[PDB]
């Protein structure tokens, strides 16, 4: 409604005081321990009855804490903790009451982002898009008729899970309407965009076990499956480094500024490690005890105890490196965001041990230069979310996916046992996560961090994945009440969809110029249309059996 | 240092204290250009101290310099030297009025055998590296076990298309930024200008070679018409969406979308010529001079002649407002600058009238030389007629290849006859001159002489490829038909992956031909390798 943009409310401040230099400090409520950034400097009023006013633009995404203290006296005047709307015209008046108090007034009502659209506009847009697609499909055959008138099967629950993850990833990678909850969490906590990648690693591990056991029971030597695993991991790493990581619109690729790690690099490294582990210890899948009712046998874990032992050793290594690796110019065992986080006393300390290891082994230029904490915590250093330390927890979560595959493939005709074990695993992983985080975004022993790929992050997302599998496997596999109707085509063409949406970022169907580039509705509509078009492309590549696999 | 690629720093010293000298430059290859001012050199402040002015002159080909006084407006000397890349030329002029132009530093001249011998050396090095990398694949693994469509594709059309694809991948990436590996500014023929017409010719030949097989094997005409229409629509949509816009500048908008394009023109011509062939389709029949391939296509020939007449009439007779009728010139400063905004003439006027100025090629091939300020699309509306004509010439080549399958001599005789006829037509039209003649060879207008010249070249290439690769089998096209079978995928990939690392990386110095040429050769070799890899796995993409 003004020169504002993208969750930014203009806050006029009337310094009605006569002889006080007033400065205005602001800090979002999302910050755990952040410095009070300077917002605006409102000078003293020249005379009584003629206040001096200045214009400042506060944020809107999540809360706002305003601190007013005298610039010269360095004494607090008053504090506010308002939640300014998207395009509000809030006005703050500070004046003597008789000591000094500030009054906040809402000159113009906010647009109330996500309140107006809520679910009503979402349902309306979905219905309109569906009607338009159906009309286009029906009228498409009209042109063809005018001329005539003139003269071991793939598991479907895993496919639906991967399709859900892929749809969510395509939505949140394109922006997801540029909403704060559809983007990545700044440093800690969990958002909608933070869920997909751990789910992808979990499904990768489950598919690793499924494919491994299917190929081995087909009568194939381990020395050929090892070559397949190594080649697939190498292809993943190379594809990521060459195609996915760099933004070639900026310019040609130069090794001095090549981002070595990435999503596909991490996927390939973890795939190689966990698949080679499973190949090394690959027990044949045994038949059930013919009861299949409420069997308590833990043969699934007692047949994979070496893999579990090595995974726990790796997790202990991750904990030791995170909490006991002296980082120069940084507290040992740091988990904060740096920049202005933790009151700003460690500005060049994003990540801590993981960031130090990344900057040491790979160099500062070979890391993600725009980490998710840069926007909020003002981190000036380069931290890569897919670093080296986090690869250990990525391997751990891939192995948890392997465990889920073991659960769902050992007891193939014992769906009650499958659900019992999925419930048990979800419960125990949730208990571990709730012990580590203590139900807190930034408190607890190990908060839910994606950039660090925290152990609590892995446990929380693995519990979510186990619950999702518990919901999907009966409905989509056993009961058959559902088939993942809009989901499993991306589930089958995951790699194709990922590579395509990484390449065809700005292409017209997935991205077009907007009338209002600072509108949430326009961005959300564009991102939803792009996601729906990627689902349509995956469905087309399913109808014509074009399944790209590595 | 301060110089750029294909430029020489021309120092100019004037020993005259009574006449300021302004320096006018004009490239030798331009037909009729205004003498654009190069540098203004003031008079010498005192005797024995000539004023020094430094200017950079294009060294690609020719440099006509005229010095005339800025006050008396009278010329003092004229020189037509052809400078060299990264040179250092000092031009001293004194009252004796004569101009010396003594060269100080010898030019690098990267267009010299440093682009031939070095190219061969780079190719040898790349081949050796690839062979060494491929050799150590199975031997190491073995040593580690101790520690533990009724007829086949012609392959001549495929080799021709593969040559065209290699050329397009090389010259689209820049081709070393050489002047002869780019599109000639308006009239003229270069290595880049030869690619697209060959693609249209091969498209027509494949149109016939596939249409007759489809009709003879198991299919009807209505399903084939549906397939032709769907393929044309797909090509047009791909050209509009994926290929034409360069999305690195931002999201697509309708006010800045280029409606014409390479694939749009190919799809439109495919639709038109394939529909004509399907409508007038007759079985192929099994004589030193039969002439059946024309008696069996006389209706299509009549339609093509009518289309050619329409193209000629529109080009030479459509009244362009604020422009002479029958204008084949480039506008800008071309044709003595009397038509600053007339690029294309009738074809450009039709494009701007129908599709609008905003939906055209913002940066045509004449902007670099003739300084045109208007938008002219080489793949416009009017040139589609000549594209259809050459697609039908390719269809005629396919008719020759398919009628006389039994008698190879009956194919070579027709090929040499058609090549000679089209070469004679082109010689008559252009008067063996790039800028003279009735209709000079011009890719931007897709001139009729351009179509005839490139079709004669294509007929000669087919006449030298069909025997060698098919009749006696001297040489299958080892680096050629692998892209020949994946043409559409190769084009789409190099139109999508222009900037990706294997095909493009950062250079030590962007103003160097030995670097750009190596980059483009590596990219083309990698595209040939990718097409070969897809051929090995049989992942051919069609439609
Ligand atoms: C890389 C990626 C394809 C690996 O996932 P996957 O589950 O291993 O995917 P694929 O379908 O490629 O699986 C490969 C093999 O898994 C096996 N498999 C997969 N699903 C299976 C199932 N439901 N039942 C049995 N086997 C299965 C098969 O053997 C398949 O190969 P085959 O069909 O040739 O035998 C996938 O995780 C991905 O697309 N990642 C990129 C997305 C991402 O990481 N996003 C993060 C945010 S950017
Ligand atoms: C592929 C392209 C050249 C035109 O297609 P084509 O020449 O007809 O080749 P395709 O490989 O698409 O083949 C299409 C048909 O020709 C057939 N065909 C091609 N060569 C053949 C041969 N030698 N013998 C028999 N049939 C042949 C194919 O089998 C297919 O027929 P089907 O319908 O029976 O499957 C075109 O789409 C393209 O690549 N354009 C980009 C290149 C370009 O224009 N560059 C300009 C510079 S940017
Ligand atoms: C705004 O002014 C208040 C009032 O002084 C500051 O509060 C104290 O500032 C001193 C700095 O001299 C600190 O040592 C104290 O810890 C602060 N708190 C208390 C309770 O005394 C406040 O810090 C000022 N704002 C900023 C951003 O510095
Ligand atoms: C769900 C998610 O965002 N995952 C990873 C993320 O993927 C992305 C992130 C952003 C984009 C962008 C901006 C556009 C696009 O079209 O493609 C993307 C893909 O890239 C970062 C590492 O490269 C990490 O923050 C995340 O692990
Ligand atoms: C030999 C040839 O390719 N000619 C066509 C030409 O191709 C090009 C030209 C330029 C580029 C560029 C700039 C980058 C790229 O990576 O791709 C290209 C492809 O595009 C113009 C119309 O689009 C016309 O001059 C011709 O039809
Ligand atoms: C407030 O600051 C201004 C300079 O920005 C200064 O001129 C003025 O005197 C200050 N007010 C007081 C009361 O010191
Ligand atoms: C906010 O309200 C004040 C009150 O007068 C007004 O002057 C100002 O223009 C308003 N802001 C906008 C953006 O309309
Ligand atoms: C050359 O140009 C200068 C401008 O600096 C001018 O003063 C001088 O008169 C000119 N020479 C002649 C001969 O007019
Ligand atoms: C330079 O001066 C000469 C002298 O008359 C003139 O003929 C020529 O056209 C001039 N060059 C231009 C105007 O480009
Ligand atoms: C060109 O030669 C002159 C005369 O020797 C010299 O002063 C000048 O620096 C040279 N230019 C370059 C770029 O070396």
């Amino acid at each position: 409604h003004a020169e504002l943009k993208m969750d930014q409310a203009l806050l006029l401040i009337h310094n009605e005081l006569l002889w006080t230099n007033l400065t205005v400090y602001w800090k979002s409520e999302c910050c755990y321990h952040c410095l009070f950034q300077v917002l605006v400097n409102v000078p003293q009023s020249p005379k009584a009855g003629k206040p001096s006013a200045a214009a400042a633009s506060v944020s809107t995404q999540h809360g706002s804490i305003l601190q007013l203290n005298d610039t010269l006296e360095e004494k607090e005047v008053c504090r506010l903790e308002y939640r300014f709307g998207e395009f509000g015209n809030y006005s703050l008046l500070v004046k003597n009451i008789h000591e000094i108090a500030c009054d906040l007034a809402v000159n113009e009502d906010p647009v109330d982002s996500n309140l107006p659209v809520s679910i009503a506009f979402l349902i309306g847009l979905a219905v309109i898009i569906v009607i338009s697609f159906l009309r286009l499909l029906l009228s498409l055959d009209d042109f063809n008729n005018w001329i005539s008138k003139a003269i071991p099967p793939r598991l479907r629950s895993v496919d639906t899970f991967r399709g859900i993850a892929l749809i969510l990833m395509v939505f949140v990678n394109y922006g997801g309407g540029k909403y704060w909850y559809f983007k990545h969490a700044s440093w800690n906590g969990l958002t909608v965009a933070d869920l997909v990648f751990p789910w992808f690693v979990f499904i990768m591990g489950s598919s690793i076990f499924l494919s491994m056991t299917s190929i081995l029971q087909r009568g194939c030597s381990k020395f050929r499956l090892l070559g397949k695993i190594a080649w697939r991991s190498f292809l993943l790493i190379c594809i990521g480094i060459i195609i996915v990581n760099p933004n070639y619109c900026l310019g040609p690729l130069s090794w001095d500024k090549v981002r070595i790690p990435g999503v596909l690099q991490r996927l390939g490294v973890t795939y190689f490690v966990v698949a080679v582990l499973e190949l090394l210890f690959a027990k044949p899948v045994p038949e059930h005890c013919a009861s299949e009712r409420s069997c308590l046998s833990l043969r699934d874990i007692t047949s994979s105890w070496p893999q579990w032992l090595l995974i726990l050793v790796l997790e202990g290594l991750w904990l030791g490196l995170t909490f006991l690796l002296p980082v120069p110019g940084c507290p040992t065992g740091y988990l904060g965001p740096g920049g202005i986080g933790d009151f700003g006393k460690y500005p060049n300390c994003t990540g801590g041990a993981a960031g130090y290891i990344d900057r040491l082994l790979l160099g500062d230029d070979h890391l993600y230069q725009h980490p998710s904490s840069a926007v909020l915590y003002h981190t000036e250093v380069a931290y890569d979310p897919e670093g080296i330390l986090g690869t250990i927890n990525s391997i751990v979560m891939a192995f948890l996916g392997v465990q889920a595959g073991k659960i769902l493939l050992y007891y193939k005709a014992r769906t009650k046992d499958i659900l019992i074990r999925f419930t048990a695993w979800c419960c125990i992983l949730g208990l571990i996560s709730v012990a580590l985080t203590k139900v807190s975004e930034n408190e607890g022993f190990i908060p839910v961090n994606k950039n660090l790929w925290s152990l609590s992050y892995v446990t929380t997302l693995s519990s979510f994945a186990f619950f999702i599998l518990l919901v999907l496997y009966p409905v989509v596999d056993v009961k058959g009440l559902w088939t993942g109707t809009p989901f499993f085509y991306p589930g089958m063409n995951s790699i194709l969809v990922y590579v395509g949406h990484e390449v065809f970022e700005n292409y017209f169907p997935f991205q077009w110029k907007l009338k209002d580039n600072q509108s949430h509705k326009e961005h959300l509509t564009q991102n939803i249309v792009a996601t729906a078009l990627w689902v349509l492309i995956a469905y087309i590549l399913y109808r014509k059996k074009i399944f790209w696999k590595i």
